[PDB]
Parts: C-alpha cells; structure tokens; sequence
C-alpha cells in the first residue's frame, strides 16, 4: 500500500490539539523550547502516540461524574473513558486520551444530565491544568464553575473546552504556555509513556507547524496553538496504515491551479515535518493548496530552501 | 477509481450535525415527519449538499461581529464566511455553511479578542434557532447573553456551541425539534436550495441513522440527533471523488475479529443509508465492527434482513 497523505487545504483541515480549524502554516527556531506535544502523534504508518486519539472533537474534553467541593464554586471530577466505561489509570499512556498537552487554564461549559427524569444543566467553567489538582492520570481533575449547588452526583457530566484565559499581575501573554506539559499525576509523580521531543537534525532545518489561534475567554492570553499534524492526517495514517519506507517522505506543497510547487518539506515517520528555514515565518500560501507525497528519501536528503 | 468508505468504527467517528462524537446505530420508520437535514449531506462521488462543509468543529459555529441591543441582555450578530471572509447573501446555499440546521436553543459560549491589544472576554450565550430573529440566509442572527456591556463592536465575535436547551411549563422533550428546519430568512421569505428530503423507496427498508446524545444546558430537551453521514464519510468522499458506477453501493458492516458479515444495507448515491427493517431499532454492534465496500447494484437488490 502506497503512502498517501490528504488533499484536503489547510483552512479544511482541524488543529489536532484543540477542537478549532486550522489558519495558517507556522516556521520558527524551537532550541529554545522543549517540543513535546502529547496530542496529534501519530506515526506515518498509522501508531498513535502518547494521549493522542482520533476524534476532532474530543480534544481537551473530559467525561465523569462531579461532587462539589462544599464553600466553593469547585467541583472535583473523578473521570470516566471517553465512551462512559471505567477509566484505566494502568494504561500505558500518559494520561486519558485527549487530555490537554500544555499548562494553561482552558474555559468551557460543564454540562449534565440527570438519568432519573432528564433534566439537564449547564455552567461555564475552567480547569486550569497547572493546578496541583489537575490530577488526569490518576483519575481526578477540578473544575472552577459559576454554580456552588447545581450539579448532581453520581450523574454522567461532560466538559465541553471554549478556549483559555490569563490571568494575574504577570505579562500579556505570558499563560498558557503551549510548550510546557502539565504533570498529569500532579505531585505525586513524574509524566510516563511520553511521545518523545522532536527537533530539526538537519542544518538549516526547522520544524513546520500547524498554527490555530484559540479562543480567548478573558485577559491576555498567547492564543498561538501549533500542532505537529493535522488531526485529519492523524485519522489518515491510522486507517491507511501504510509502512514507511525509509525514514522520511518527502512532502511537496502544491498549487492544485497552476500546478507549481510552492515549496518542499520532510515528513518524519515517527510524525512531524521540517523545512528549510531559519527564523520566524508565516508561510504565504495559496487557499487551495495542499500537502502532497512524492518519494522516500532519508535523514540528509537537502530540501530546496523554503 | 474504485469507491471506499473509511474503515472507522462508528465510535471513532463524528455526528454531521453536531460537533459531538457517533454513539450508536438506529434505525426507524420516518413516514411521520420530513427527513431533509442540511448538514451532513454529500453525494458518494464528493458533492457537498445543503449547508454542509467539511471542519467537524464549525458545524453550528458562527462567526462575525456584535452589536448590543439597548435595554436587554442581546446582541445581533452580523454573519462573516467560516474564515471571516464577507458572507454573500446571494450565493446558492440555503444559508451559511454549517448552520444549524434543526429548530431549537443552542447553548454556548460568546468569544471576542479585541484587535487592537490582546485583550479578550467570552460569555455565555443562547441562540434560538426557531425565533423571529434567526435569519442567518440574510446575514443575521441574535444571541441572549448575560451581559448588557462587555462585548465590543467592530470586533470578531465567534459562537462556539455546548448543547441544547427546553424552557417552560411544556411538555418534556418537545425541543429541539431536529426534523424541523429553521426558516433561514425568518418571515421574510421561504428556505431555498436544500438538500433533498430522503426516504427509504423499497418495500421493508428503513433508513439508518448515526446517532448521537447531544449535551442539554437546561431544562428537558430531546437531546437525541440523527445524521445520515459521518462527518469523517463527508471528507472521505469530498477527497476522493470517485464516480459511482450506479445509484446504489452495497456495504455490508463487518467483525474484523471473526470476518464475518454482521448486516448489509444501501448506501445511495445521494449521500443516505437504508437497511431492510421494520420498527424503531437501536442496533446491537461490536465496538470494532465498521463498513465495508463491497458492489455497486442496480435498482432491484433486495437486502439480506438486518
Ligand atoms: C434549580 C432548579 O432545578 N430550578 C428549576 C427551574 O429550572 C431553572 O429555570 C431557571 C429560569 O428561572 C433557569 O433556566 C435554570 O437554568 C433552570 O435550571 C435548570 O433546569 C432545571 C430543570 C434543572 O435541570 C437545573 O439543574 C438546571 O440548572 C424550573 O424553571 C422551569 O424550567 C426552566 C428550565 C425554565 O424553562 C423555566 O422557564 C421554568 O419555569 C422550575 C420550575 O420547573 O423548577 C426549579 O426547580
């Protein structure tokens, strides 16, 4: 089976950590941070990694049942999978899948239903995934919400993510930190099963993101959200199932009208892109075009520069 | 170029009409009421239909700018594209692509981000699909809120839908109404160029559904939503584009584990399924058993019983 990935534009396709579109294609020097995203891993031949899963949609959602934590607006959250079964703290993973990958606090709306007769309820809330009781891995995270009595026990209840919010005396801009992995097991413990760092090793190479900007819900918040692959390239390379033939497919960029390549990229097999660049640069892109593999080269093959 | 569905489980999959992820298979008898929904139509060969489009996280999105309504708590949004390009009253769709397309409150949350420095603000918000004020073909819809101040004109302004509400003293279950489309310029005048109404056509078949639970935020609704395609079946075939050799592809749904065939039904050319039943059905699957391909069959094929 031929490796393949989508036709689909960028502006068609979805950021793979967190449920919003895709805007643009993003370069820049990464040395000075540490590129470990959890979410959108996915191996050329179709292994997803660390909490990564396949729907667009559940990305940075949580599912449980609450109990209220008693004086406040706080609500503790002891998680179920993402299909209502029992949540396996055993798995080899780093945290339930789709968990958020960065330190930040994100806003949504906590929903639920009550079985008995179906009356149901709703109420913004936040989680802020810094916390010492952002807890995934164990099975347990809190909620900050506008209710101190609405929510029910023992009822299923589903965290829909909005977008983020800054908060304090410090810089704009200065929270969420994309780069920065919450420890899923709090303090308890150190983050296992992690999807490894990645890097440019090539000279003149830097890594090529997926940039969305997220919502923001209050403050100054850095709404730049990069992604390592489309969700849909994800949900592609799971199906097709293709083996890599080497350890890079080269990726052309093409114009579908005119038919010229706008540029040419590396497709690592374990699941991210470089180009040849240096500095910070937002590509300059045709709407209609699209990512497009032309052949199996290896690690020191010389992309002609972007 | 030979026609293929994707090869995920129904609950690796996501709801057309919604951005929640597939539940379930159901079948039932539609005689009662009309079956034209607007999202989540595609032909097999990659015609979108209606007011589909291809982001699974923009179904029932809006975007645009506010102004607030003196004296009240609501604001009219003025309806830009999905990329914040102009909105063309004039184009051939029957409303923005990925507008609601039932009747009912839609709960959620109002996001801003001032341009000009960063600073952002989101609220709760309700729109009403059914009120005299959604009128979304013409360009314009009206959000409740809780706030009378905060949001800034001239500013994008984007509504990220959570679930759906029921008020009042009425009957349990009696919105949303997911059968019943939105007049999409109000009073003013009739709903054009919709996707067909489907029906099953053979005698004994029904059509089959993928069914999701929607959130509720308030009240008792009928949280129960239908769509006649995944949205991930929508991408597939806009992709793909392969020609279909007749006006109906048999599928039969498969366990991968025993290889044996569980049913088969009727995917039609113009983007719907149906199954040789009678009577409301909530299918029995494994949780790994997914469609398959297998013929392209002429007008007169009968289907095994499900
Ligand atoms: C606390 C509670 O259950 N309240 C009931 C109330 O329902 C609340 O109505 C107010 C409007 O004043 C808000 O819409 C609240 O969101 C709503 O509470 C929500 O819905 C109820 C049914 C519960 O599921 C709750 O968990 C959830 O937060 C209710 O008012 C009636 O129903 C509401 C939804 C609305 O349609 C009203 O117009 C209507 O009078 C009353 C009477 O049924 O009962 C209260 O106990």
């Amino acid at each position: 089976k031929p490796f393949t990935v989508p036709i689909l534009t960028v502006e068609e396709m979805t950021n793979s950590r967190f449920p919003i579109p895709l805007e643009k294609l993003f370069t820049g020097p990464s040395g000075a941070f540490v590129v470990q995203p959890q979410n959108g891993r996915c191996t050329t031949d179709g292994v997803l990694l660390g909490t990564t899963q396949l729907s667009p949609v559940n990305i940075c959602t949580f599912r449980g049942d609450v109990t209220h934590i008693a004086g406040t607006h706080n609500y503790t959250m002891n998680l179920a999978s993402q299909n209502w079964n029992n949540y396996d703290p055993t798995e080899e993973i780093p945290a339930p899948l789709g968990t958020p990958d960065f330190v930040g606090r994100i806003q949504g709306m906590l929903t639920q239903t009550t079985r008995g007769d179906g009356s149901t309820r709703g109420h913004k809330a936040t989680v802020s995934t810094g916390d010492v009781h952002f807890t995934p891995k164990l099975g347990s995270i809190q909620f900050n919400t506008d209710t101190n009595n609405d929510f029910e026990t023992g009822q299923n209840t589903k965290f829909t993510p909005v977008g983020v919010v800054q908060d304090g005396n410090g810089a704009h801009q200065n929270e969420p930190q994309q780069w920065v992995l919450p420890s899923y097991s709090g303090r308890t413990g150190h983050n296992v099963h992690l999807a490894p760092a990645v890097a440019p090793t090539f000279p003149g190479e830097q890594l090529l993101f997926f940039r969305s900007t997220m919502p923001g819900c209050s403050g100054y918040p850095n709404m730049n959200l990069d992604c390592l692959l489309p969700q849909e390239w994800v949900q592609h390379f799971y199906q097709e199932a293709a083996p890599a033939q080497s350890d890079v497919a080269l990726l052309r960029f093409v114009n579908p009208d005119t038919g010229r390549v706008l540029f040419e990229c590396k497709l690592h097999k374990s699941g991210y892109v470089t180009v040849a660049h240096t500095g910070q640069h937002d590509l300059v892109i045709p709407p209609n075009g699209y990512f497009r593999f032309d052949s199996w080269v290896n690690q020191f093959y010389t992309l002609a520069p972007m």
